[PDB]
Formats: C-alpha cells, structure tokens, sequence
C-alpha cells in the first residue's frame, strides 16, 4: 500500500520545486534527494500509493515550468522495509 | 517559514557574481551554493518574500552578464520538509 | 563465492526501479549503487547464482520501461580481489 | 581584497592563467574550483588594480592554451561571499 | 620489477567484468579501479610482462561484450615515479 | 631555470602513459595528477626548462597513441615558489 515516488531533474532548482510541490499535499513525506553527477538530481517521497502518484504528477508539472524533468516514476513497496532499496 | 530564492548558473563565476549581487541588501541571507555537475551551480538565499524576489531578480540580472543563467526561482513559503534539502 | 548481479542504467530512477524488482524477485542482498558520470548508475546485488540471475533479469526488464538500461551482467564466482572493488 | 576569477575549460589553461595572474600583478592565489563540464575556476585576491591586471593577463594567457568561459572582477565582494570562496 | 596493465571502459559493469577476467590467472594482481567521470573507469593490474599482456587482452575482450572499451594498454617496466600516482 | 610541464588527457590510461613517458624521457620529476571530472586528467612534472620541454613532448606523443590528449603545456617558473601555483 506504501509507494516510493521520484522526480529526477537536470538542474537543482527544478528538483527543489518538484520536492516542494509534492509535499504540498500533507499526504506525502519527503525522504530526500540524491545527486549522481552530470547535473542530475533525484527527489524521493514516500506515502500511500494513490497520494504518491498524485504528488509526483504535481511535482513533475511544477518542475517542468522551472527547468528540465528527466524522469517521473512511482514504485509501490512492501509493508516492512520500504526504503531498503534506496541509496545512501 | 522564510522564503527561498535560487539562482542557478552554468559556471561558478556567474554564480559567485549572483551571490554577491543578492547579498547586497541587508534582509537577505546567503545560505550557500550547491554543485551538481555539468557546470551547474545553484545559489540559495533566505528572507522575507519581497527581499528574496528582489534579490533573485538582481542575482539573475548580474549573473547573465558573466555567464549562463539556468534557473531563477522563488518559493515564498517552502514546506518544512524542503528544509532537509538545503 | 556469492554471485554478482549488475544492472546499469542512464539515470537514478530506472536504477531504483531495477533495485526494486531485483530484491523482490529473488533472495538477493542489495550491495549498493555506484555513480561514474555520464548519468550512469549501476545497481549491484549478491546472492547465490540462480537468485542473482533471476533478479538481474527482473531488474533489467523492469528498468527498461522507466529509462535506458546500458548493461546487464552476472558474475557467478567473483574473486576476493574483485570484492575489494565492490561497495559491500 | 578585491576578487578576481578566470574560468577555463580544462585544468591546463587554468594553471596557465594562475601563472600569468600572480606573475603580472600583486595577487594572492586563493584556489581552484571544479564544477563539471570540464570547467575550472582560478580565484585570486588583491587590490582591484592588481586583480584587474591579473585577470586580464590570466585570460589572455589561458586563451593561448585553451578556452576561457568567464572572466570577472568583483572590486568589493561581501563578507558573506567570503565564506563560499 | 613488475609490469603495469590498464583496461579502461565506459560503463562500470564492463570494468568489473574486465577486472574479474584479469584476476582469473594467479600471477596477475588487481591494483584497483579509478573513476574520472564521463562514465570512464580504469582497471589496473600488475605482474610479469607476459601475464599482464594476456590479462589485459582478456579483460578488454570480456569488457567489450558488456560495454565500451576506451583504452587497453601495457607498460612493460613502469618508471618508479608512476607508482606515486597509482591507487 | 625550473619549469612545470602538463599533459591533459581525456581518459586515465592515456594520462598514465604520458606520466611514464615524461619521467622516462627527461630529467623531470613527477609532481602528481589531477582529475577535474568529465574524464579530464592532468599529469604534472617539474624540472629544468629543457628537460620539461623534452618530457612534455615525449609524454604527448606517447599518450596520443593510447588515447585523447587535450592539452600540452610548459610553464617556465620563478626561482623560488615553483609549485605554489599548483592545486590541491
């Protein structure tokens, strides 16, 4: 029932906007962001699957008005150990 | 609670110039700059919404004369979670 | 030795998707993510060869719907030498 | 105390810039900075006139070795800007 | 003294494969790998000249099936200063 | 008169070859290598101007047979202070 949601941007400003836009719905928690170099930044949230889909949709839309979005994705997860697949 | 302002440049020189122009007024705090690769540098400031809007306009204006501006943005009230990114 | 599984993608998002399918599809331990530039991310797992083969197949398949998969590979018996190369 | 910068593509052009800069004027080398895309920034300090001459010279010199992407002088940088350098 | 071998790839998976192929023979030692950005990863080995030649050829052959080979090179007798740059 | 010599490559293997060739061909000491990301590596040597000139020429030619050379440069230096313009 609990998903992980991601917006990956090229540019930091757009990722910060994506993060802010996603948590605007109190139904989503920010886990954090990941940098992999080459200007690529990934923002990650968790919450109920439906909330996460809606949050990620809004976050991507917002980021695209600020900079470049490279990927938007939602991963449903198991009830225990939801974040154990995340880096760092 | 406090507004968030960002000027993101390609090039450090342009970013430092943006940083300098932004801190020119007293009610603006420079949080720092962030590097993410591909030459991309983001300067981040905090303050009252009005001060931050004016600072970021100015930072963007100053930087574009030195190098490439990639993003200029203000979030009047960032959510408390976003503070984990700064 | 415990086999090694690797899925390498362009973008972190496809890679997290891969990690999800991998540890979900078989008894593999997530070793970590590795960044090398040009947007390339490698997800690495460990386990017995059969589990790793199944996980790697699953990770690659899942990731191809999310982003570009650049490499998929299994080393059934890595050396200790090579394990000092790995993030563990 | 003025701030000077030469930003090049490639480290070699940058090191050439540092050489021309500290040779042609009374500037102190504060350091090098890398930001990706092959971009390296050389930073100097000194009185503005020295810094202006150094950056002019460093850029001219760096251009003989490689590509200069940015050149800039900040006569009086702010105190907060001093913590990011 | 010992010879130096390098297999440099674009892609990490390819580099790990090259490393595994090279250290398969007992007289070749893995010195380490280096990342320099742009996806370029270098695997470095030491051993007798002959072993290092066969090892690097094999590492490159293995790696090219997984990703891109960027450099394959052997230094029969490295000069000592060169060891001050190795991992 | 003491100079600084540099060969800058895209790729590490070509740089190691440049380094080896430089200290092998002339009475120059290897100062070190610098990575600035994006595959760019700079090898630096020190010695008399003639030696540094002979080394860098030999380093560039050797490296060009192994990979991509981006820059080759000799910097004559003052008597005192010869290495203080170097980074890190």
């Amino acid at each position: 029932q609990e998903a992980l949601g991601m917006v990956e941007t090229k540019g930091l400003t757009a990722a910060i906007e994506a993060a802010d836009a996603m948590v605007d719905s109190a139904n989503v928690m920010l886990v954090g962001y990941e940098k992999i170099g080459s200007g690529l930044v990934t923002v990650i949230v968790r919450g109920d699957v439906g909330a996460v889909k809606a949050a990620t949709d809004a976050g991507a839309a917002a980021a695209r008005n600020v900079g470049e979005v490279k990927a938007v994705h939602v991963i449903p997860r198991p009830h225990t150990d939801v974040e154990k697949i995340l880096p760092k």
